[PDB]
């Protein structure tokens, strides 16, 4: 009824042990890396500023905010690398085999839960483009109204807000799955 | 009162028996060779870009992305042959008479989603087609706004770390389903 | 109190025993026989094209897809077949009188969701027309944007692959309704 | 404290039987006489055509489907009528005074879907003539797509399905609320 | 710490005193007389009108349909004498002090119902008035379309049924109102 | 480890006395003041007009209702009165150190819903000021349609009605409020 | 299998003591010293104007409310703060290893909706601007409309109590936060 090729079989198993190497490496040595790279970022000078007067850009409907475009090309590298290196882990913890079995499917729900997130924060500064341009575009068409240009300012310094947030968040999520998958990882193999 | 023509009958039961043979082959062969197929694709170079400076085109309103397209037109077969392939395994699932009955409903329930999500994978190809049409149809309405220009950018850069995503978690859903199935048919039979 | 005229419940006594009739005779022979003739459709060419690149349409704002339109008149009888006749098996089921009155329960609902989802399919042959419809309008409206262009083609494609999983999934609820049927009128009936 | 004038009292307690008496009369005599006109209405030839090209109306902007519009002002004083006599058996139901308890507020609450379910029918008619105006009216501004000429001609063949429906749903709950009322009511007075 | 003047507080139980009488009278006279004034209202012949064709107003986007206004006119005082008369009643019931709580807390959470229940007819009026506007603004634009004039028919035929559900359905609460406070409160006190 | 300068906790301690006396105050005698003020607003002659007709006003596009606008001025201090005065209490409640534990959360999420509520009432007047210019606008774009003027005298009337809903609800939370956080402090302080 | 360079974990600890000693002090001595800095600002004379008829600004479509202005510049530096602190107290408490596991949840639940709700409060401010403008906007195109006009000046009235609850909440979370967490901590320890 139901058998497989020795040779796909043999092929298949290779790709399971390939998973599982990549994993233990990553969660062992990638996770700790960035933990100490983010921190040191959060330090850099560039996020921290005191004022957010400065952030803000100066308009006679055309430059977008220099420092804020600059500050979101960094940001975007990592959010990027937390979501191809958690799909590795997640595949991993669903081929173990294993009370054992609940732990692994919290485990699953915990890693799926902070792909999801991540991808919340890529559509957030695709968000902020857009919103900024419709109300760029407002303040051509009705240049009187001053509301218009105040709105634009404060989109830029709620943004420099959220970015912030997101690298300190990342941050957090590296050290919280570090320490749960090593804690849980016990369990489950047993 | 209730009681079925006798040839009729005999056609039916030659359906059942199709169904059942292209189920077992499925889940035995090919779930199988498509898992070693599409870790060979991740592997190729067009997927693995380092920097996504090159991905970006160059415009004066009118070409798409030429690379992002070509990345579409390889990832939209293997979307829909897991959307063909599953129907036939699900009904299978559901013929099969047999705590066995709770395992099979699971069984069916778990197939459910993997086609529902497929069909996902479809639309958000569609979507984004439809997206850069409205913003690159607003640049030219409104040339100066910077942000309209900074926004298509930002667009062919999401979807190629979305498309890279869906082919990773269409090769995680054969082997999932592949181990599951095979798992879970023992007990479901008996 | 209350007490019914003899002559107008003989006239309805004829009702009950006229659905009835048809009911049997729908479940043990009209079911059987549509998933034979939809099985043989699916296997007929026109639903199996290899390349989604022949049922592209050519354009300079006019002419819809032939070949998409020749499938989908094919489609919609069947469709409504299925909703017409489901409508008098569920009435049997009700007017049936019975741990019995569960399974009886369980059988209406299980029937009632069939005829749901029928309309749905109904329904999304009919926003495929507006959705094309309004995309095709707009390349007139602005010529240049490449993307508009691209939108329509897709359209037609992800049509060519739902209307042939419509077909399939009409042939899995035959199949199901008769099977599920006939176990659950015994239990229903004692 | 709380007492109430004899005449005010006795004047109230005659509409107390009056309710009672149509209630009696409405589900002993009246719903069982509107099932059978109801089943010669769908044997009758209109509601009955076989294929849907029939129905569709030729336009070279100007006429409504006249056949459909037919079909619809017979089939709006049916719906008019179960809406007017179900409200008056609900409320004889909570006149009664009664386990006994529990099976009045489940026959109330059956009553109510009823009464909500025949509105719905109501509006569903009133969509359609809104829905096809706004076509009707895009086919003018924009000649050429033949797409907005398709989906009017969809938007019809739709609505006749759905007009069948309604009818053959109004004799299904005639039959249903008749059986249900009998049965429960022996219960509820006891 | 918390204590209260004698001259203020005994200026509040006057009241409560009040509140208490107000309630006491409208529950065992307001509430009995008002079911005998709307039975009367529905027999008048205005809302007993056998065809819809009457109702129906003629136009050349001008004149609102009268007879239908006039209804209305005599319709919204009944719903907004409910409203504030359900209001005073509604606090008696919580000043009064008590399983006893429970059957207190079902009188409130009853009573409450009814007052949302009533708001929405009187938006239900407003909504009618703007809808209607919006389409026979749409007739004077697109004069050809013949659909655009059906609809304003139905919507003026439609807000007759309603307009009479409305005044049977105030009709209903009081008499429901009027038994359940009765039956309840003698709990209630104890 | 985690240690407080007691110069700093000293000032603290003043702000919690601070808040409990004027919480006390406010209870025992603030509440009661307002319900008598309140009910008295109530009798007053320009909330209670018999005929709606007086509060319509009369256009030629410009003059808001006077009427109406004069009783919103006097409602709108009252609502903000409540939301200051029941954010001290709350802290209050929130402060005190405690089966009785579970009473504490009640009456804590008994003012929050109190507050929550008030802000709704300060939303309404909002939004009939914006939905009204939007209909008065239409007026002028559309003189002939009967119906828009017909809305503009529905949006007054509704409001009348709605307003002193408001008074009399704020009356209601008063009374309500003083006796339920009399009874539960007992309860919550031992 | 899984083990860590000692080196990058020595320079992890660190980290973790870094946050720790950081979380101590801010709980111990910058939220109360918030509590005082916020109660002062409270009672300041800006935030406590008697009647709103003053902060009602003038026009003749240009300058926005400059006493609001002011205020909101004031209010948006601590709604900052506390997100930025929330993080790293909230990060303590996860890090910290322990019915003792459910108090550590609840505590990380209660410090995660705290930030939630602040970013609310800067989403209000932004959302405050746009809707003012749109009004403004609205009045140049529109001049006799006397309702647009007014729906301006009601939205700075509502400003100004929403800018002073904002505050208060503040100056809630930190007295509320202080001492939840001092009273958890010692359990979640043990």
């Amino acid at each position: 009824l139901l058998k497989v090729d020795q040779e796909v079989k043999l092929k298949v198993d290779s790709f399971r042990e390939r998973i599982t190497s990549e994993a233990e490496d990553l969660v062992a040595n990638f996770f700790p890396k960035k933990l100490l790279e983010l921190d040191s970022f959060l330090k850099e000078p560039i996020l921290n500023i005191h004022d957010l007067t400065q952030i803000h850009s100066d308009m006679n409907m055309l430059k977008s905010n220099q420092q804020l475009v600059d500050i979101i090309e960094k940001v975007k590298p990592e959010i990027r690398l937390l979501i191809e290196k958690c799909n590795t882990v997640k595949m991993w913890v669903q081929l173990l085999i294993p009370f054992g079995v609940s732990i692994q499917e919290e485990t699953v729900a915990e890693l799926r839960t902070v792909e999801s997130e991540a991808a919340s924060y890529l559509d957030q500064i695709s968000r902020y483009y857009i919103t900024r341009a419709k109300l760029v575009s407002k303040i051509a068409k009705y240049p009187h109204v001053e509301d218009y240009r105040r709105t634009v300012t404060e989109i830029d310094e709620k943004e420099y807000i959220s970015l912030r947030l997101i690298i300190s968040e990342l941050r957090n999520q590296y050290v919280t799955l570090h320490d749960m998958i090593l804690k849980n990882i016990e369990k489950i193999k047993r």
